[PDB]
């Protein structure tokens, strides 16, 4: 089955071990949205944490 994911609308990365560092464009797969404001997600098996608002979703969770 197709995994949940989204596009990033902008670039993101942060200082924190669990920032997920991606580029406006990237296609993310989606593990769990923590809370309104954040996921948790992946891009090439690198997971990490970012904003909710920096994407567009394609495949909800």
């Amino acid at each position: 089955r197709q995994l949940p994911c989204a596009k990033a609308l902008y670039n993101y990365e942060g200082k924190e071990p669990g920032d997920l560092k991606f580029s406006k464009g990237d296609i993310i797969i989606l593990r769990r949205q923590v809370d309104e404001n954040w996921y948790h997600g992946e891009v090439n098996g690198i997971h990490g944490f970012f904003p909710t608002n920096f994407v567009q979703i394609i495949k909800p969770l």
